[PDB]
């Protein structure tokens, strides 16, 4: 199960049943969970945690140090991740804790880059050439299309979506669609939220869409839709708004 | 001629003066055709057949699984192939019949994305990161910059120019140039016609590229150019409208 | 400090304190300075030349031939350079003189891609993906951004900056900042010209912008400007203008 070609470190943890391939490297202190597949080529380096049943692609490289010229250090993804040929996920620094985390579920397409001290949640798709710069975080579900970079310190929330071939600069409200070049919600992520919820909390969000960004201040709109609120997805959208440091980009 | 180093599964087939390079990796099913060059690190996987004379370039990877969340099998390309540098051409699955397909001559840069059940002709070129999504068909002498996804299912005729930093989501007539985001046509590749035909054929290519764009229903328009038509080049632009299933994109 | 996996072909020239580690590759002609490192998988092709104190990461390729149908040769980097990982920077032919080269300082990100016959000054800066076709010139201190393709032949001044998700098809006057796509001259790069030069030069920069980019033409306005001239900074914008071979991109 593990290619004697494979160069793993004294000190490397590997659970049970685990797939080293040819010429894939783990470092000293590695920790590879339970049936993991390292394909060939690929670096498993720093400090970084692979959670189990996770499959590791031919050469991606997972705990490379930050792309910076000003330079205990790792990334963290949690079960069930796919990473596809040739991804940069790199390491955290100490302007966060040394950590890039990843959360379970993730599936993380070709030339992918996740640049230092990141924090992705559970579900989250990049599809090819998505790049994430410097202390992005993506809410739980969200999808970045292809060839889409994300500039650093950008939140984006749980359920959007961030559409290929755009670029992004400000914080995406949770369960919208953003697009453009810089990048702007145009809508809600219908896709997303109708694959999770029924029509009744999508008829919500709609409303809530519409209540948020159609005119207004959006701060005074997310404080009008708090009260008395039943959902607890348009309470993350308002708190979201309400919390924001980069602002919202909205379309017109 | 063939690294110690290079991992060849027993079963699979090599043909006559073959280089495989260090490190790079054959499967049990892949079928190595004549004079084919195998660089450092590349992975000829699955049920994947590499025609003579073609030369796979560090580490580019022909065969790997297709990029799905729900998921016999492979790759087959043609003659004379070049494949650079970290290319990723994935197989196809049971929507198609398994097989990802490329004809001769293709010009295949690096980091570019083949996604599973494309179809594309001969004499194709992609420049650097350009990407194909699933079930993508390219006619020959087709070009698609660098930096240009195109979306699934998107059929491109022959002798198509699909500009760089464009973005594509409908079919392209062929012999037309396609740019921008969402890319559409602006005019013949009128650089690709006048390598291959006379100034007669471009001029009849010009003719019929203003008779069926310039104004008016492009069904009713091609079917009027069909009429008595010498051209085969005008009847391929025609019957492509006439079979089209994702409508033509076109500028104003 | 050199693995076994390593592949160093007979007439490699290494340095002192050299580490290379496994599965890298050098070339028979390659040169490789005092104090480098060669990360796994890494290739050193060709008549390349490889500076002090630089590090190229895992799976970067400098000195493979160029992207080219129609084809002594190689790739001269200075030093303390960095090579992120799967960069491809690929040799010169005989429409230079056989030769890429890079300065010393470079700093060059994850799937970069650097054509044949570059010419690129000290202290460069290419972020994810940034692309240099064919005998693109980049002077000391040009910053690209991500995801941004450059045209064949284009020159970029001293101290610009290309910004990322855009397309460079003109020639760019030094110290400017350039976008869009067609990619054209929007300001100064304020940000790079503030980090080396102290309020008095940025000032002359700024009245110098103003004065060849408000109104008129670009030449007669940069003669003008060359009258009695205190500023070598100012002077090099002007001499670039006149000396331009591509014409020069301004935004309206
Ligand atoms: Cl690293
Ligand atoms: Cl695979
Ligand atoms: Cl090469």
């Amino acid at each position: 199960k593990i290619h004697p070609s494979a160069v793993i470190e004294e000190g490397a943890q590997l659970g049970d049943d685990v797939v080293i391939e040819a010429y894939a490297y783990v470092s000293k202190d590695a920790k590879i969970g339970n049936n993991v597949v390292i394909k060939q080529g690929a670096r498993i380096l720093s400090d970084t945690t692979i959670g189990d049943h996770s499959r590791v692609f031919s050469y991606a490289i997972v705990g490379d140090i930050p792309q910076d010229i000003s330079y205990k250090s790792g990334v963290v993804i949690g079960k069930n991740a796919t990473i596809r040929e040739f991804a940069t996920i790199n390491s955290g620094t100490a302007k966060g804790d040394g950590f890039t985390r990843i959360g379970d579920n993730a599936f993380i397409m070709a030339y992918c880059h996740i640049a230092h001290d990141c924090l992705l949640g559970n579900n989250i798709i990049l599809a090819n050439n998505a790049t994430l710069a410097g202390h992005v975080e993506l809410g739980d579900f969200t999808v970045v299309g292809g060839l889409t970079p994300i500039h650093q310190f950008v939140k984006v929330g749980e359920g959007c979506m961030i559409a290929g071939a755009s670029a992004l600069s400000q914080d995406i409200v949770p369960f919208c669609l953003a697009e453009g070049n810089r990048a702007s919600i145009r809508s809600l992520n219908l896709v997303g939220i109708r694959r999770r919820f029924d029509k009744d909390e999508v008829d919500r969000l709609s409303r809530a869409f519409k209540t948020l960004f159609r005119q207004g201040d959006l701060k005074e709109n997310a404080k009008n839709l708090l009260e008395n609120q039943e959902s607890e997805n348009v309470k993350k959208m308002c708190h979201f708004i309400l919390e924001t440091k980069r602002g919202i980009p909205v379309y017109r």
